[PDB]
DNA sequence: ATGCCTACCACA
DNA sequence: GTGGTAGGC
């Protein structure tokens, strides 16, 4: 309720101011886009598009995964797109990983990713009995000369988290040995620009309706798009009916939890 | 016409 | 300890 009231209170504050089957609908307000989704029989999802302005202004788009990919895959249009991870929606385990390269000259980013996956896979086994390995982790890279940047999206067989807030509670729980510095989790500690210690794992992405940059999109002011990392070990099952790139796209979507008649939903309370 | 929220510091 | 905020995702 405390979270539902504050959101609805922004709606009252904002209130102060034949053909082929297709569902391409744009909205200025995120709440309007979700109101349309609930009022829509098809399986549509909310995307966020960065506006040309240098700020973080966003315009929200509702459509199906398939139609979005159709108009998105050429990378000629819809640059700088984000997935809106809906609050209270089941979601995959995912990570935002970063550190300043000049400020961490000794750090081996590739090694840190493998160690993190190893530890997270142990925690999933000890706390939930879930078995997985690096072969289940989609590894996306957006690194620059200055920044080591990865997105990991776990592809767990018939398993998902209740919502992305629970993902955050799970990570805060198992990374507590590392947060205390700010099990031996010293490898996660990195320096920011100002020499202030931080964790390699960005915990700020587990918030309600978090935007999460799409596979093959870049930030508005930049040119580096998220692409599959060379050391990626998750390979989707190939199908004669869909392209491999579409399969990677669907795997990369945090909110695109594979339908299963034996799905287990993992919760983690604060 | 973006949304979210913790870390941080000043006050009983 | 809470406010109470603005700085960062
Ligand atoms: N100003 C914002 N408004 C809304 N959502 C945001 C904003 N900044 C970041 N986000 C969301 C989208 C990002 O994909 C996600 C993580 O932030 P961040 O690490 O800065 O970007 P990123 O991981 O997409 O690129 P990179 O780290 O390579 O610069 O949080
Ligand atoms: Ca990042």
């Amino acid at each position: 309720m405390n979270r539902k009231w504050e959101a609805k209170l922004k709606q009252i504050e904002e209130r102060a101011s034949e053909e082929p089957p297709s569902i391409w609908r744009l909205f200025h307000r995120q709440a309007q886009a979700f109101n349309f989704v609930k009022s829509c029989k098809e399986d549509v999802h909310v995307f966020a598009l960065e506006c040309k302005v240098g700020d973080g202004q966003r315009i929200y788009l509702v459509t199906t995964y398939a139609e979005f990919w159709f108009y998105y895959k050429s990378r000629k249009n819809l640059l700088h797109c984000y997935e809106v991870i809906p609050e209270n929606a089941v979601c995959k385990l995912y990570f935002d990983l970063e550190f300043n390269k000049p400020a961490n000259p000794g750090a081996d980013g590739k090694k840190m990713v493998a160690l993190l996956i190893e530890y997270v896979c142990k925690a999933l086994q000890e706390l939930y009995g879930v078995n997985c390995s690096a072969e289940d982790v989609l590894n996306l890279d957006s690194s620059t000369d200055e920044k080591f940047s990865r997105h990991l999206i776990f592809q767990l067989h018939d398993v998902a988290f209740k919502d992305n807030i629970h993902v955050g509670n799970f990570l805060r729980k198992i990374l507590q040995p590392a947060l205390d510095l700010l099990p031996d989790l010293s490898f996660l500690v990195v320096k920011n620009n100002m020499g202030e210690k931080h964790l390699f794992v960005d915990l700020g992405v587990y918030t309600r309706n978090r935007n999460f940059r799409l596979y093959k999109s870049s930030k508005i002011g930049k040119r580096v798009a998220l692409e599959v990392t060379e050391d990626n070990k998750f390979f989707p099952i190939q199908s004669k009916d869909v392209s491999d790139e579409y399969q990677y796209f669907l795997s990369s979507l945090v909110s695109n939890v594979r339908f299963s008649d034996t799905l287990r939903i993992l919760t983690c309370e604060p």
